[PDB]
């Protein structure tokens, strides 16, 4: 009743606009290369070194070397002993790739008592490599249980007498966790706060800076694109009840993946995410479940002979639908990788099919009892329909064996349902059809109660999604981070239009460039 508009106009429509600094970045990159393989002071000074090549989103152009040099470590260690700081970056960085480190690392920090020894108080950077490697705890770990209490108490009373840049880093890390972060939020944050930290490496800066502006402009390119087709959609005047949020959903996209191999990808789950808000916009407008049912009857039957069958203000979002999907088809035809389209397809309609539930409960105002309700929440998050959609544009690590894992609902991909689902129930009620508001009823509790307990199982979930990462591992690690990401999309986006999360993480990572 009332279409669109981007708050960002045409900000990004048309195509955005030094070779010196093209070759600079080509020569630095190998200088960072060598300084990763090549030995530092201790192995702690080598973590630390490591830590920031991935806190400044360039990591992705040393996997090999940072790989090599975690192994290395992992196999050659004396645990008795090292830093409280030493132990817990050592646990952080060799965890997040899979490496099988006990928490029994952290047993040496207790007192008989049971309590965390009286020294370790004092140490704040100890606190806080404590605190970032609790983000990585599985079930079972009742130390790091207890660690992420215990040092996100201590952090608070420390920060006022703190001098930059650490005062600034344990603030920050109290809003925001490493492991839950985006990478490029986080990237461009800590773009920042390394070029003080006085001995911050000096190329490893320059080249992290070099490649954000370079990645920047890959970015507006692909959004520009992106825009040009929705532009010519022109869904603002033939969809009253519609919103614009391409670019929103370019951001989200951008959290599946921002590297420059994953370039078509961004572009293909980029439309499909616009098409999915715009379905999902249809099942939320004035369309009474009458119109609803041919409407999702004809995106299961899914041809454009359908289109003849459906009430004539929803044929525009068919037939741009089945536009997507078909060019996804073309685009990927040239490696012969069609059979990945079918699955993503299948995932679009299962998430149709939850719509149309959750629309008649709104409209019937039908109250379900608790497993009806249960049984039907998860399916509307659209997770493991990004995640199957994401793998379609990546390479060959990708497989038709892949597809037959996401298909079969693997616990990666329902970790990050349940930290999406959960998260966005939360948020809804605190910041129709509340599921806070039904587990009040059925347990009789109340809000916060409910909030408590939600939050307990996103919590659960983040371990369930930590576990799924030590090796042995179901899948390939490139496959793995689609899931690791859209959680942390939510960690960033959904826990407080458009958002100052998503209006910052916009501005900062498509609009500013980075000054050299």
């Amino acid at each position: 009743a009332d279409f669109q508009p981007s708050i960002w106009g045409d900000l990004f429509l048309n195509c955005p606009d030094d070779a010196e600094t093209e070759k600079r970045h080509q020569q630095l990159k190998e200088e960072v290369r060598k300084m990763i393989v090549a030995p530092m002071a201790n192995s702690t000074q080598k973590l630390a070194f490591i830590d920031s090549v991935q806190r400044l989103g360039v990591s992705y152009h040393f996997t090999k070397e940072i790989e090599d040099e975690l192994e290395n470590i992992y196999h050659n260690n004396n645990d008795a002993e090292n830093d409280l700081y030493t132990t817990s970056i050592r646990f952080r960085l060799l965890r997040e790739h899979g490496y099988n480190v006990s928490c029994d690392v952290f047993n040496k920090f207790k007192d008989e008592q049971g309590n965390f020894k009286s020294s370790v108080t004092s140490d704040v950077r100890g606190l806080l490599e404590l605190y970032q490697a609790s983000y990585l705890r599985v079930h079972g770990e009742d130390i790091l249980d207890e660690a992420i209490s215990f040092t996100t108490h201590h952090l608070s009373l420390a920060v006022a007498s703190l001098d930059h840049p650490l005062s600034e880093e344990v603030s920050h890390a109290l809003k925001q966790s490493i492991r839950r972060g985006l990478p490029r939020v986080e990237a461009r944050h800590y773009l920042s706060v390394y070029q003080d930290i006085e001995s911050h490496n000096k190329a490893l800066l320059e080249f992290a800076k070099i490649d954000f502006n370079m990645l920047q402009f890959l970015h507006r390119k692909e959004l520009s694109e992106i825009c040009r087709w929705w532009k010519d959609l022109d869904f603002q005047r033939k969809l009253p009840y519609a919103r614009d949020r391409v670019v929103e959903g370019y951001f989200w996209i951008s959290g599946v993946y921002f590297e420059p191999q994953y370039s078509l990808g961004r572009k293909m789950l980029t439309k499909v995410i616009a098409m999915a808000s715009i379905v999902d916009d249809t099942y939320d407008s004035y369309a009474t479940y009458e119109e609803l049912i041919p409407y999702t009857n004809a995106i299961e039957r899914w041809d454009i002979k359908c289109i003849d069958e459906i009430p004539e203000y929803m044929k525009p979002s068919y037939k741009a639908l089945l536009d997507v999907y078909e060019e996804m088809v073309q685009l990927v035809a040239e490696h012969g990788r069609q059979y990945r389209v079918e699955y993503a397809k299948n995932a679009m309609i299962r998430l149709a099919q939850s719509y149309l539930v959750e629309a008649k409960w709104t409209l019937q105002n039908y109250k379900p009892s608790f497993e009806e309700f249960k049984a039907n929440a998860l399916p509307t998050c659209g997770y493991a329909m990004l995640a199957i959609t994401s793998f379609v544009g990546m390479g060959d690590i990708v497989t038709p064996e892949t597809f037959k894992w996401a298909a079969s609902d693997p616990k990666i991909i329902q970790a990050s349902t349940i930290i999406c689902r959960f998260m966005d129930d939360v948020a809804e009620h605190k910041f129709d059809c509340s599921a806070i508001e039904c587990y009040m009823e059925e347990y009789g509790v109340t809000a916060q109660e409910a909030y408590d307990v939600f939050n307990k199982h996103v919590e659960s979930a983040w371990k369930d999604l930590n576990q799924e990462f030590l090796k042995p591992t179901e899948m390939p690690t490139e496959v793995l981070n689609r899931s690791l990401n859209l959680a942390r999309v939510m960690d960033v986006l959904y826990r407080e239009y458009v958002g100052k999360a998503a209006k910052g993480g916009i501005t900062s990572l498509l609009i500013e460039p980075i000054a050299l």
